[PDB]
């Protein structure tokens, strides 16, 4: 079982429901859009290969993450042993692997400003796919607009850094999950940075779709 | 939009979050074990209202929770007007009411205790209960000894106060939510602090049996 | 109604005209031009965010205190029953309390002589960005030079300094607005003095530049 | 541009920008109302006469202004040759020139509180008349009662001679613009001195209206 | 031959040479229009009877008002003899002739309003007929827009009061000529009179339609 | 649009419309007239060029002058910005300048009465004139003795001054066109009085053959 006073604890029971959440609005685009795409054939094939190619990959990513942060969590408020109650009780070696293998789909993520723009592209000159969108857009699993879960990736990888920083700041250099969490943070850190050119072009291309729907 | 420097913005999202996995963690007790207590009646017809009646109200009070904060991280992650951004990008004034009308659910916490004593000392001295009980616990839905989903409640409102605290020391005083959020702040922490007795003695029990398997 | 001499009435209604119109200067920037930057792909992310970070909160803010100027000058200007009279007839309370909220924001408008520095330095040394603003700045909707709508909302703080100051000057103590006008003074007097700084630092940019502009 | 901190800058910004709202407010009577009220035949020939025949000369007055008013603005607000700067920054002359303009115009401005009453005596024995008045302040063009629009006019004048007023306390008797404010500032003062009797007529009028929809 | 102070020789030309102006001003709309409606088959059959029923006795009258100053006038400069010069360097007669048998066509002049009414009406809720307009109003004979000349009828008539009245002022009470040309005044007046409704509503519609090409 | 109570409207609209009417008075001697006289031949080379010389160089002035007004009482009548209204409904610039242009014309009607009296002298003591003179003036488009529209261009210059002088006393002295109108009545004025010599001439011609016919 859990300590009360344990920040760690409730850090990681954070990175595992917002996992979790992260992973339904992916679903929202690589399950229920596709299922629409699909019935309607409103998307040609190579658009629909440029989204889809660049999501799928990384959402598998996350899934497998998501996979051994349960796994451990369940030890941790579980009951454990003596030998077993140290590697039962942390977090970052899950974490800093994680962030490692991250390094690898900077590639896709890299590419959601293209997807985007070129969504818009598609959308404005395609009366029938335009129609999808405003219909799928009523559904109660699209929450937000579409094109707006295309930024849900990137962000994601922001609350990555959030979360080890707050997991660095909790431990002290003598603990035995010290050293994990700090090369975990300089990974995802690195990632972030690498991103920040994509994000930017995200970000900004979301505000102007949405400032232009409310001039004033 | 949402704001990336904006930490408010995740402990909203963290807030969410975790209430959505909270209530599943309820459900291994509402769903699918009631489910299967009727399926056997494999237990007493006054032992099963001392269990799912200081229970379903709180469950009931956490639903309701979880609707109106997700309807509002909704409106913040979502476009809107611009006049409205500072009404939407903001979380306190719920946090606020659910953590007020929290205090009239107290009462369900303290007998927690009671919930698990009694009902080790059913499972004990009971064929029929050691049964069902062992097999559930094999199922997926079951990922903790069922007996330790009764601290999840009050390990719950732990995690609020601890929550609620990072987000009045982000906040600025001039800031709109600061007001609401400190008054939030206050008032689960006199709810922790009522609590505090019984989250000791559920800890206790756990701890206990935790170590009768162990021998 | 107003009465027809009112100079309290007066200034509200400059206030908010004034208002609807630096508003949709700040859409030359927030709005169309970067739609052109983003369709051309002329600006390093870094320098985008740069501008649009600081512009994009400031134009939320005037946003939120135009509607709330126009509802109240509605009002004011509407029949009104005889205990609403009072408190539709005023202004100073609206006035006071975003003027208390734009100390929440000083720090995008510090950061506006940097923004304009920023862009001179990239447009010299990037024939491409100077291209884009050359043709926007043959649009209609850029009636001046691009880079001079970035002096508008500083200037427009010492605008609201200058407004408020003839509401304290016309109110004599004894009046429902006198109190609210006089704390909304000091507020955005506080804001100006903290921008004094970076206010003339703006002067001298524009001076400099309409100066080079502009040789024998 | 203008200096930061000019007030013949604000002054006249402050013109321009309340001179298009109130032009707007115009177009209520002279296109929104005038639409109606012929679709529906509801007012008398002469009574639409009455009224239109002394808005419709006033709006092409307040039209040639506010084109010269914005023609400056731009050039004061834009790059100008060191030469052109003194002529480019500043707006006695326009001011003079239109305050001139107005002295033919107050005829018009003189038969509004009789257009005013006429229209009430009209509406109160008219059941049709006042049905189209009541469908027509319902409709989201028509934000006021609309009689009240017809107060705006002599309304407009006065805060003319307010803004001129504020221009000749902020000129010292060195500048350029000072003797042309000066100049105009009794030319408005003239015009509302002479419709002195017609303005407290139409602020009577209001008062009585107002008061009238409102008893205990 | 004719005197040159006499005025009334003069009133008597410009009578004649607008008259001239007026009738060709007819023809845009009696032949030049309808030339086209019947090329295009634009108009449905029952409007165009509305349009040309209420203008083509309208123009056979004046045609032959022109005839007859038209003869008179070229007696009054052709060489005259001694008993005659009197008869023929007058015009009153002929005029109160005119305006008196005027009476008899208000008939048509009333109905104008609901001429232009219709024609604008159909108009709109017909592509093929607005075409047709747009045409016709390029060229060189429709120097104004079309539905402009409905108007024209109503305002000649205005036109004959101006003229008339000047004719009495310029006569003694003496003169062969004066009785005549105040009757003559008096008939017109009944008949200006009489249409003014009309009038007015003519001058409305033309200027809404204006009007509501030009919002500011 | 044009205001019904606004004289200058209709002054502009009367001095168009005499204007139309008088340059198709001038055509009939520089159109149908020349036209006849080549068919004939029956007038000398130079007494041809000694008429058609004082005379086309008026009627270009005219037309010219036709062509200005039209095209303004064109805008006046017509829709516009309102922003324009002023600019176009109003005519005294206009006047003004072809009034002052006028003066440079003088020469052609001072020239006028000998225009006349070589022209009288030539119809009487030829054959071939007096008979082809009698049958033109048979012809629809000669409506008086073609010698009488000799008269017309001095009469048009007294037109002016009477029609400028209306609009100088319709204008009060704030309106913009009042300048320019006092001016070009001025103008005009100067003109018609360097003339009045040639008017009188040419009157007295008139009335001295319209005897010579009555006996």
């Amino acid at each position: 079982g859990p300590h009360m006073e344990d920040e760690a604890y409730f850090i990681a029971k954070e990175i595992l429901a917002t996992e979790r959440t992260y992973l339904k609005d992916l679903e929202v685009i690589t399950v229920w859009f596709r299922s629409v795409l699909i019935k309607e054939e409103a998307m040609p094939a190579a658009l629909m290969a440029l989204l889809f190619s660049n999501i799928d990959p990384v959402y598998e990513f996350h899934r497998g993450f998501l996979h051994e942060v349960e796994q451990r969590l369940a030890l941790w408020e579980g009951p454990s042993s003596a030998h077993l109650k140290g590697d039962h009780q942390r977090i970052g070696d899950i974490l800093l692997r994680n962030m490692r293998q991250l390094k690898e789909f900077t590639s896709y993520f890299q590419r959601h400003d293209e997807v985007l723009t070129e969504l818009e592209k598609a959308t404005k000159h395609c009366k029938k796919l335009e129609a999808v969108y405003k219909e799928f857009e009523l559904q109660k699993v699209c929450y937000l607009p579409l094109n707006t879960f295309l930024l849900k990736p990137v962000q994601r990888l922001v609350h990555y850094r959030l979360l080890l920083s707050r997991l660095c700041a909790h431990y002290s250099p003598g603990h035995r999950d010290y050293a994990d969490c700090h090369e975990a943070l300089k990974a995802i850190t690195e990632v972030t940075t690498e991103l920040q050119q994509s994000l930017t072009r995200l970000e900004n291309l979301q505000k102007l779709t949405e400032l232009q729907r409310d001039l004033v």
